[PDB]
DNA sequence: TACTTCCTCGGTTTCATCGTCCAC
DNA sequence: GTGGACGATGAAACCGAGGAAGTA
């Protein structure tokens, strides 16, 4: 019937907000809702539908090695290949969500960052559907202060599999 | 057939932003 | 008055249930 949302694998073409969603489908791990093998992973929204099919190489890369199927050769992400290697499966799936052109929109650079009125400063919130709560985690001279704030109230909320606008790292 | 792999987009959650409250 | 602390609202991200698309 209809004809494929996007000409890459992995690419979907949001209906509503127009953005490339890049996401996977892990044929390893165990859906537990279900019964079957079988989990998709969201990777992220972009603006650049070649963008998201670089991301979805990029996660099929991480999860199945230099020879699974991709929207480009791989040698084309020799450099990634090897960073890649560095980190986990959960940090380079969050460094790729990091990058991607939904994570933070608006003013600031950074999620959960936006401006206090006029005042010149920045304030970080960080959204809780446990309570009902958009928490209001103060006010801060730089972006990067209240971006600090945002990232440790979302580690404290959302544990692991947590994305911070700085590295995990930075706060153990 | 039956069965697995992949895409879609609507509920759900969260952000970006702006304007309002009240305890000072 | 007032200014941190938040709430309201709309935009936009998030993400799996489910159906579509490949298998074998
Ligand atoms: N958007």
């Amino acid at each position: 019937s209809t004809r494929r949302s996007s000409i890459y694998r992995g690419v979907t073409r949001h209906r509503w907000t127009g953005r490339f969603e890049a996401h996977l489908w892990d044929k390893s791990s165990w859906n537990s809702i279900q019964n079957k093998k079988g989990k998709q992973v969201y990777l992220g929204a972009y603006d650049s539908e070649e963008a998201a099919a670089h991301t979805y190489d990029l996660a099929a890369l991480k999860y199945w090695g230099p020879d699974t199927i991709l929207n480009f050769p791989a040698e084309t992400y020799t450099k990634e290949l090897e960073e890649m290697q560095r980190v986990t499966k959960e940090e380079y799936l969050a460094s790729l969500r990091r990058q991607s052109s939904g994570f933070s929109r608006g003013v600031s650079k950074y999620r959960g960052v936006a401006r206090h009125h006029h005042n010149g400063r920045w304030e970080a919130r960080i959204g809780r559907v446990f309570g009902n709560k958009y928490l209001y985690l103060g006010t801060y001279n730089t972006q990067e202060e209240a971006a600090a704030a945002y990232d440790m109230a979302a580690i404290e909320y959302r544990g692991a599999n947590a994305v911070t606008n700085f590295d995990i790292s930075n706060y153990i």
